[PDB]
Parts: structure tokens; C-alpha cells; sequence
């Protein structure tokens, strides 16, 4: 007589219950309810739990202690007339579905599995008024997936206690994000730093306002001089010059606000203003989606609905003014970004988040909303010097119009260039030279590495998180003062890897395994097919690591004595 909806979470259970009427009735399952465990041999095959020699039959398995969750899920679909899986979206979660009802079991025709990316009562409304089918293709893009982590995992990690050190882990796309850190750290270590100086000038303009300069061309060549000499000669020249106006340059500039955020860029942000971890931002972030709060935080789409940008305009033009909102909607490029589920709860009228969590809803309520606001319009001004031979530059700036600016906190901006036309004689006041020195690519953060990953294609909004999380304490790299550091040991499995599974450390192949991944999920490749050629590859590379290694085989972490 009534539905039975399930979700995953007693959180995201009582949000979803205040928009589902009398007939329906939500449970969590808080957690997952199975899973798996924790030329072949039967002793690896059941610890691994997956069988790549018997067209990979697995054997998943109720999960500790819940077994008797299990047992209160089967009663409650009895006495229901119909079952809704309303699981999260992603992949994962139409795996987490499948297997709600392979563990309850009876027949498709009771089962439905709904979709929505934000909990609100319009977005429920949808879901359940035209359901939806549990797609399988997805399903087992994401069962190919943890297959080969746990061929990974399992079968390389064994070889590493053997050569190196018992204790010692690998991963398919872990072992890859440490290659990237260890080539960073061995850059910076074979830096060789340069000199380099420059030479700035105070100067007076006719009516007398102050004048700032900077030499850039002498010779009609770009001005750079490599030691303490070489700028004293330069410097004793540009003392008897005499000082000119060239040329102004007056042109109006404008600044865009940026696109909504995608998980990539809110862990940038959230990590470069706010100072918070990857972790942090990621358990914050699904705190607020399932409190029904904001949309889904795992998306890499930069769409907004015709209803949010509606909802977003109206309170633009209602709390700041018919010159802040654009003739037509901005149009950055199924699913949708992250931002507010409702544009009008302020961060402060957050019930039950504490307060980082408020300082996330903010940050992407800022960006939402400037996000749909014209730009900024400033006042750009360049004097070009003539100096004798020398060339000197001074920039300025005016702001005209704040623009989307407004919703930013207001400006702690430095520049005004005094009055001058072009001809006018300036006076020589002072000359300060300056000493440099080049400088040695910057540390990897937890920051700038999601960024890279995200660049070459190797991420997944889904599994950033975890990857960085991964790497860290297996002792292969540390954090500290917010940075990226290469351990020994880090260097000393990359190299193994390096030289006896080239394959699997190669940047384009984890990125075209991607793009397998995506093919099995919209039915463009077999599972199947694509975790035997995966395997292919992977013994062949596993069976030469494992011979001596006058046979080729991994060289062993050991220093022959005298
Ligand atoms: C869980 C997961 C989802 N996704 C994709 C699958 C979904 O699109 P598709 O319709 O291809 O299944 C989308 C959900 O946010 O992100 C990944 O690429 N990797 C993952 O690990």
C-alpha cells in the first residue's frame, strides 16, 4: 500500500522526508550494506575476492555488523508496493543501488532508481514523477574500476615487500600522483638560481607630483643587467639624461567575474582564501548538499537551470540595481555546478552548521551570485619615459564601476599617476637599484596538485579527495606548511615502478584508461573485455619484474658491500 523509499544517509533521510507525502516511507541504510572482502592461485583470488582467470566472477559480501540492517530493509519491502532507490548520482551510487537490490532481491519490475543533483521539494517533485530505471552500464563502469584497483593493489604490493620493504602499498592512480611529486621535488633540488637586477626611478612632473619609474629598454633592447657592474655603469648614465614623456596611452579595461564553481575549483578556492584542506572542504561540502543547502559537490559542469539563473537575477536586480544585472543571462560551458539551493538563506541563517561549514556556503554563495553580474570597468593609464638611450614605464589604474565586484568585501587600491602630457620634461629625483634572483618552481599543495591532476586528465571530481588523501600515509609524501614533500622511500618506489611497469606510469595511459571507463558507462565497450586487456598488459609487465634482475627483473633496495 505505501513506498518505500531508501537512502543512504540519516541525514539526507530526514531532509528527503519533508518533501514525500503519507504514502511514501524513507530509511537509510547508513552505509554501504556489501562489498567486497576486507597462471592463478586460489590463495590470492579469495583474499582479492574478484577472480581474473574466471572471466573475473567476484564474491561480495554482507559488511561487518550489518547484517542486521539487512534484516530490517527485507521486512519493511514486503509490506511496500513499490521500492525507490534514491541514492546519490553518481556512478558509485548506482552501484550502491544495485547492490540494495541484489541483497533484497524479486523482481525489476519493483524497483526504480530516481535522480536529482540538490534536495528541495520542486527537485523531489520531479525525481519521483518520472522515475527512472537502474542503469547497469553504469553499474559496471564502476565495478570495472575497483576490479583493477584491487589487481593493483594485491598483485604489486606483494613484489614491493619482496625487493624493497614488507609493508609497502600500491595503487593504480596513487602510484601516478606520487610520480608527479617526486619529479616537482627533484626540479627544485637541480635549480641553479640566477642574477638579475633593475633600476627604478623617483621623478617630478612639471606642476611637481611625484613621478615612479622603472628603466625597460636601453639600446632599444629589453634592459637587464647580470652583476653589480653592469648596473653601475647604466645607472651612472641615467643620471645626466634628461627626462621626457614619450607617449600616454589611456584605454578602458574591464575584469569578468569567474564561472560557478566544480569540485576542482572550490578545493582551489577553498584551500588558496579560506585555508581549508581538501578533506575538510569535501566532508563540509556533502554536509550541506545532504541538508538540502546547496547542489551535489561532485561535478565537473559548469550549467546552471534556467530556474536558478531566474531566482539568482531576481534577487540581483532587487538588492543591487538594474546596472548590475546583464541584458542577457551568462552562459558558461545534465548536470549542474555548485551553488545555494535557494539564493536567499544568507550563510548566517544556517541552522545546525557550524562555523567553517558557514564560511563554505558563503564563499559559494559569492561566487553564484557573482557569477550572473556585469563586469567591472576601470581606467588604465601608461606613461612611456625617454631617457637618453633608456626607455622607463609607469602604470595606473581608476576604477569606474565595482560591478560584480559589490558582493566581494570591500577593498583594503594603489595607483593614480600624477597629471602629465605627452612632451612634458620630468626631473630626476633619485635612482634605486635593485638585486634579484630567479626563482625555483613552487611546492605542489593539495591545491595545485588536484589542478594538475584535473589538467592531464588522470582526477575524477569522485576520487580527487581520496587520491590526496592516499599518497599521504603511506609515507611516499608529507605535508608540511601547507606543501608537498618527496620522502626517500617515495623516490624509491617511483623508480622501480618506473623501470619495470612503465605502462602503468605513464601520464597519457591512466588518462586513456578514463576515457575506457566513460566508453563502458555509455555502452560503447564491454567490462569484460576491457578488464581482460587491462590484465594483458598488467601480467606481462608483472611477470618481468618478478625474474632476477640480471633477467631483467626489479633491482632489489640494496647496497653491495666494499
Ligand atoms: C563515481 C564516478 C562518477 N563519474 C562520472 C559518472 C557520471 O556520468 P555518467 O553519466 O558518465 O555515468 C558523473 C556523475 O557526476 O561523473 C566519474 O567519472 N568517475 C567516478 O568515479
Amino acid at each position: 500500500g505505501k513506498a518505500l523509499v531508501i537512502v543512504e544517509s540519516p541525514a539526507k533521510a530526514k531532509t528527503i522526508n519533508k518533501y514525500l507525502g503519507s504514502d511514501y516511507v524513507v530509511k537509510s541504510s547508513v552505509g554501504h550494506i556489501r562489498d567486497l572482502p576486507t597462471d592463478e592461485r586460489g590463495a590470492l583470488v579469495n583474499r582479492m575476492g574478484v577472480d581474473p582467470w574466471h572471466n573475473w566472477e567476484a564474491h561480495y559480501e554482507v559488511l561487518p555488523g550489518k547484517e542486521k540492517v539487512v534484516s530490517e530493509l527485507k521486512q519493511l519491502a514486503e509490506k511496500a508496493d513499490h521500492i525507490y532507490l534514491a541514492t546519490d548520482l553518481d556512478r558509485e551510487g548506482e552501484a550502491i543501488a544495485w547492490h540494495l537490490r541484489e541483497v533484497i532481491g524479486g523482481d525489476d519490475a519493483r524497483y526504480s532508481r530516481v535522480v536529482f543533483n540538490e534536495i528541495t521539494k520542486n527537485a523531489i517533485r520531479q525525481a519521483f514523477n518520472k522515475p527512472g530505471e537502474l542503469n547497469i552500464d553504469r553499474v559496471n563502469a564502476q565495478q570495472a574500476r575497483r576490479f583493477m584497483d584491487r589487481v593493483v593493489g594485491y598483485m604489486v604490493s606483494p613484489l614491493l615487500w619482496k625487493k624493497i620493504a614488507r609493508g609497502l602499498s600500491a595503487g593504480r592512480v596513487q602510484s601516478v600522483a606520487v610520480r608527479l611529486v617526486v619529479e616537482r621535488e627533484r626540479e627544485i633540488k637541480a635549480f641553479v638560481p640566477e642574477e638579475f637586477w633593475e633600476v627604478d626611478a623617483s621623478t617630478t612632473t612639471p606642476s611637481g607630483e611625484a613621478l615612479a619609474l622603472q628603466v625597460t629598454h636601453q639600446n632599444d633592447k629589453p634592459f637587464r643587467p647580470v652583476n653589480k657592474e653592469q648596473t653601475q655603469a647604466a645607472v651612472s648614465l641615467l643620471e645626466k639624461a634628461r627626462y621626457s614623456v614619450l607617449e600616454r596611452e589611456d584605454k578602458p579595461t574591464t575584469s569578468k567575474p569567474g564561472a560557478p564553481f566544480i569540485t576542482s575549483t572550490l578545493q582551489q578556492a577553498a584551500s588558496t582564501r579560506l585555508g581549508f584542506g581538501v578533506k575538510k572542504t569535501m566532508m563540509m561540502a556533502q554536509r550541506l548538499y545532504e541538508a538540502g543547502y546547496i547542489t551535489y559537490m561532485r561535478t565537473d559542469s559548469t550549467n546552471l537551470s534556467q530556474d536558478a539563473v531566474n531566482m539568482v537575477r531576481g534577487y540581483i536586480s532587487d538588492n543591487f540595481g538594474k546596472k548590475y544585472l546583464p541584458e542577457s543571462p551568462n552562459q558558461y560551458a545534465a548536470h549542474e555546478a555548485i551553488r545555494p539551493s535557494d539564493v536567499n538563506v544568507m550563510a548566517e541563517s544556517l541552522k545546525d552548521m557550524e562555523a567553517d561549514a558557514q564560511k563554505l556556503y558563503q564563499l559559494i554563495w559569492r561566487q553564484f551570485v557573482a557569477c550572473q553580474m556585469t563586469p567591472a570597468k576601470y581606467d588604465s593609464t601608461t606613461l612611456t619615459v625617454g631617457a637618453g638611450d633608456f626607455r622607463l614605464k609607469a602604470r595606473g589604474r581608476i576604477l569606474r564601476f565595482d560591478g560584480w565586484t559589490k558582493v566581494m568585501p570591500a577593498l583594503r587600491e594603489d595607483r593614480i599617476l600624477p597629471a602629465v602630457n605627452k612632451g612634458d620634461a620630468l626631473t630626476l629625483v633619485e635612482l634605486t637599484p635593485a638585486q634579484h634572483f630567479t626563482k625555483p618552481p613552487a611546492r605542489f599543495s593539495e591545491a595545485s596538485l588536484v589542478k594538475e591532476l584535473e589538467k592531464r586528465g588522470i582526477g575524477r571530481p569522485s576520487t580527487y579527495a581520496s587520491i590526496i588523501s592516499t599518497i599521504q600515509d603511506r609515507g611516499y609524501v608529507r605535508v608540511e606548511n601547507r606543501r608537498f614533500y618527496a620522502e626517500k622511500m617515495g623516490e624509491i618506489v617511483t623508480d622501480r615502478l618506473e623501470e619495470n611497469f612503465r605502462e602503468l606510469m605513464n601520464y597519457d595511459f591512466t588518462a586513456q584508461m578514463e576515457n575506457s571507463l566513460d566508453q563502458v558507462a555509455n555502452h560503447e565497450a564491454e567490462w569484460k573485455a576491457v578488464l581482460d586487456h587491462f590484465f594483458s598488459d598488467f601480467t606481462q609487465q608483472l611477470d618481468k619484474a618478478e625474474k632476477d634482475p640480471e633477467e631483467g627483473g626489479m633491482r632489489p633496495n640494496q647496497m653491495v658491500l666494499t
